[PDB]
């Protein structure tokens, strides 16, 4: 359960993706693959792209 900060805006195109703004704080639960994390933002659980966040 890692705290992450968004390095750039991400606009999800799927209900499986979270959308967030650069600078946002996100909670990352688990590293699903080298490119995806299961996380939560804005009270919603979903996938977070590794390329847009920093831990």
């Amino acid at each position: 359960p890692e705290f992450a900060i968004a390095k750039f805006d991400y606009v999800g195109r799927s209900a499986r993706e979270l959308s967030f703004k650069k600078g946002a704080s996100l909670l990352l639960y688990h590293r699903a693959s080298e490119d995806w994390w299961e996380g939560r933002h804005n009270g919603i659980d979903g996938l977070v792209p590794h390329q847009y966040i920093v831990v």
